[PDB]
C-alpha cells in the first residue's frame, strides 16, 4: 500500500522508467540508488578518458522532442561529465528527484505471495511496500585486483577505475595501469602525456579502431536536429541502433583494392561497430570475412607504431575481431619515450611491493600510482549481489546460480512483479534505445494490468527455455564462440528491430508466456 511500482536504479533505465509510470500512467512509484545524484554509472565511472561508445546525437532519450531540438551536441562523440550534465538535465525537466531516494542501497526484496507484492528493505531497515519491482542495475561490481600477492602492501595511490578519485595529479609520477580493455585503453590515451613514465600491463591485446572524436559545427548539429525524426526512425528500423549504414554486403565478394577502401574509409570516419558492420555484412559471422578485418587492424597498428617489436607485442595473438575498441590514439601512445609496455602473459606479474609492481622475471617496475582497469563482474552481479527471493523463497542466487535466464530479458521465472531495465539476456546494441524499448513495454503491461484487475504477472519456466532457445540459435549462428561472454546465453543477437518485433507479438497476443492472476 505503499507504491504501486518500486524502483532500483537512478541511471538511463530508472529515469525513464520512473517518469513512464508516474507521468503517463499516473502510478504512485518511489526510486532508490546509493548515489547521492541521478546517472548512474555515469555518476560513479568518472576515470580519464570516459567516453560513449555511441554518437552523441544518439546517446541519449528519443522520447522527448524537446529535449533534442535544444540538446548540446558538442562533440561527435559525449564524454563522462556532458552524459552526467544531460541526465540532470532530463531530472530538472521532468521534476523527477522529488520521487527518487538517494543515498540509500536496498538490501532485501522479498515477493509476498499472499498479498502479491513485494517486501523491499534498505540498508538502513527501511521496510517499503510495492505491487511491482522495476531493476535497473546496470552492470557493476569492480573485480579490483587481489589474485596479485601482495597488492595490499602497495603504499602508492592505489585506483579502480570504477572508483576513480578526485584531484587525481599525474605529473612527475610514475604510473601503471592494469587492463588494456575498452575502460583501459580510455584511461591510457588520456594519461600518458601527463605522467612521468607510463607502464602498460597487457594480458591480452585487443583489436581497436580510431573512434574520430571531432568537434561538431554548427552546422553539423543543426542537420541532425532538422532531420532528428528520420534518425530515430532508422534506429528503431536497425539491428545496433548505432545510427549506421549497417552493411549486407559479403567481405569476400569484392576485390582486394576495393575490400581496403571499404575498411579504410570505415577507419577514417571512427567507430568501432561501424568498423565491424557498416563496412560489410559477414565479419562477425564468416572466418574468412573476419580474418580479412584482422589483417587490416594488424597493418595499421604496425604502421602506426614504428618499433616492430612493441607493434607486435599489441597485436593480437589469435584473438579473432569480436567487438573490437574505440581509441582516440591509443596506438601512437607506445611511440612515446615515456610510455612502456609489458607482456603479462609471458612475464605475468607475481607480487607487489610497498613501491613497486614485480613480474615473473624479477623486474620491480617502481610505480608512484597503480590504477586497475580489471574490469566488472558478470551481468547478473548486481542482480546476486541482492536478496531477492520470489515464490517458494528462492533467491536469485540460487535460481542464477548458472548464469542468468529470462523472458525476453525482462521476466524471471519464479520472481513475480519483477521487471528487469536493461538486463541480460537482451539485445545487443545502443543501450539508451532498448531501456526505451523495455521500459514502454513493461508500463504497456503494467497499465495492462490495472485496466484487467491483475495484480500478479509471473513468466512461466518453458517461456524462459524458449527464449533461451532462440538466443542460442541465433548466437551460435555467428563467430561469438571465441572469447566473449555468451548453455545460458548471456545476449540476444537478433538486433534491435528483431527484439522490438519479437516483444511486440506477445503483446499482441496475449501476453503469452505471462502467468496473468486477478
Ligand atoms: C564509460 C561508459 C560508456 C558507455 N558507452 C556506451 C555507449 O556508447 N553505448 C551503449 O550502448 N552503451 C554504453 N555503455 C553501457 C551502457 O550504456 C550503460 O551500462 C548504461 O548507462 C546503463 O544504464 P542503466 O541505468 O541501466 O545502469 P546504470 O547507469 O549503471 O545505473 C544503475 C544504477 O543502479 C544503482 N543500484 C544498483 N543496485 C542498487 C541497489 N541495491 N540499491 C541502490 N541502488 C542500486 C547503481 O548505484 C546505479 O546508479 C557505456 C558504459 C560506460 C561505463
Ligand atoms: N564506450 C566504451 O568503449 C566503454 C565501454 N565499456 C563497457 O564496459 C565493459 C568493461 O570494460 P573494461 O572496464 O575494459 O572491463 P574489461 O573486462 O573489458 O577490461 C578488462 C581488462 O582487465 C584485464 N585483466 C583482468 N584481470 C587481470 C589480471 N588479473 N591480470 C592482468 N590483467 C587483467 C583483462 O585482460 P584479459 O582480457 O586478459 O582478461 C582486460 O584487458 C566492457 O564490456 C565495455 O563494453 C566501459 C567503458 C568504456
Amino acid at each position: 500500500m505503499d507504491f504501486d511500482a518500486i524502483i532500483i536504479g537512478a541511471g538511463f533505465g530508472g529515469l525513464y522508467s520512473l517518469k513512464k509510470l508516474r507521468d503517463d500512467f499516473n502510478l504512485k512509484v518511489r526510486a532508490f540508488d546509493r548515489a547521492t545524484e541521478v546517472g548512474g554509472t555515469w555518476f560513479w565511472n568518472q576515470y580519464p578518458g570516459a567516453l560513449s561508445d555511441s554518437e552523441t546525437h544518439l546517446y541519449c532519450y528519443s522520447w522527448d522532442k524537446e529535449l533534442l531540438q535544444e540538446m548540446e551536441i558538442k562533440r561527435k562523440y559525449i564524454s563522462q561529465p556532458d552524459v552526467l550534465a544531460y541526465l540532470k538535465r532530463v531530472a530538472d525537466k521532468h521534476d523527477l528527484r522529488k520521487d527518487i531516494q538517494f543515498e540509500t542501497g536496498i538490501r532485501s526484496a522479498y515477493f509476498d505471495e499472499e498479498n502479491s507484492f513485494w517486501n523491499v528493505t534498505t540498508e538502513n531497515d527501511e521496510k517499503f511496500t510495492a505491487r511491482f519491482l522495476i531493476t535497473a542495475l546496470g552492470l557493476l561490481a569492480a573485480p579490483n585486483l587481489p589474485k596479485i600477492k601482495g597488492i595490499e602492501t602497495f603504499k602508492g595511490e592505489l585506483h579502480h577505475t570504477s572508483r576513480w578519485p578526485k584531484d587525481v595529479t599525474f605529473s612527475g609520477k610514475r604510473v601503471g595501469v592494469i587492463g588494456t580493455g575498452s575502460t583501459g585503453v580510455q584511461v591510457i590515451t588520456a594519461i600518458a602525456s601527463q605522467v612521468k613514465h607510463l607502464t602498460v600491463f597487457q594480458r591480452s591485446a585487443q583489436y581497436s579502431v580510431p573512434i574520430g572524436n571531432v568537434v561538431m559545427s554548427e552546422t553539423d548539429v543543426a542537420k541532425i536536429k532538422e532531420n532528428y525524426d528520420q534518425i530515430w526512425e532508422n534506429v528503431w528500423n536497425s539491428a545496433l541502433g548505432y545510427g549506421l549504414n549497417e552493411s549486407t554486403l559479403p567481405t569476400m565478394s569484392v576485390s582486394a583494392e576495393e575490400r581496403d577502401k571499404i575498411f579504410e574509409k570505415a577507419w577514417q570516419e571512427g567507430g568501432g561497430f561501424r568498423f565491424m558492420f557498416e563496412t560489410f555484412g559477414d565479419i562477425a559471422v564468416d572466418e574468412t570475412a573476419n580474418i580479412e578485418a584482422q589483417n587490416f587492424i594488424k597493418k595499421k597498428i604496425s604502421e602506426i607504431v614504428k618499433d616492430p617489436f612493441v607493434a607486435k607485442k599489441l597485436t593480437p595473438t589469435d584473438l579473432y575481431a569480436c567487438r573490437p575498441l574505440c581509441d582516440s590514439g591509443y596506438y601512437e601512445i607506445f611511440n612515446r619515450d615515456n610510455v612502456s609496455l609489458e607482456d603479462v602473459k609471458a612475464n605475468p606479474i607475481v607480487e607487489i611491493k610497498e613501491d613497486c609492481v614485480v613480474t615473473a622475471d624479477g623486474v620491480e617496475h617502481k610505480l608512484d600510482m597503480l590504477i586497475c582497469a580489471t574490469g566488472f563482474d558478470a551481468v547478473d552481479g548486481s542482480y546476486k549481489r541482492i536478496d531477492i527471493r520470489g515464490k517458494d523463497g528462492i533467491s536469485i542466487k540460487d535460481h542464477w546460480k548458472d548464469g542468468p535466464n529470462s523472458y525476453l530479458g525482462m521476466m524471471v521465472s519464479n520472481f513475480p512483479n519483477m521487471f528487469m531495465v536493461f538486463g541480460p539476456n537482451g539485445p545487443l546494441a545502443n543501450s539508451p534505445p532498448i531501456i526505451e524499448t523495455q521500459v514502454r513495454w513493461i508500463a504497456d503491461l503494467i497499465g495492462y494490468a490495472e485496466d484487467h484487475q491483475i495484480n500478479q504477472i509471473e513468466a512461466t519456466k518453458d517461456a524462459v527455455d524458449n527464449w533461451t532457445n532462440t538466443c542460442s540459435d541465433i548466437a551460435n549462428k555467428t563467430l561469438f564462440a571465441k572469447a566473449k561472454c555468451r548453455n545460458t546465453v548471456y545476449l540476444y543477437m537478433g538486433g534491435l528491430k528483431e527484439y522490438r518485433n519479437q516483444i511486440s507479438e506477445v503483446s499482441n497476443n496475449n501476453y503469452k508466456g505471462c502467468l496473468l492472476k486477478q
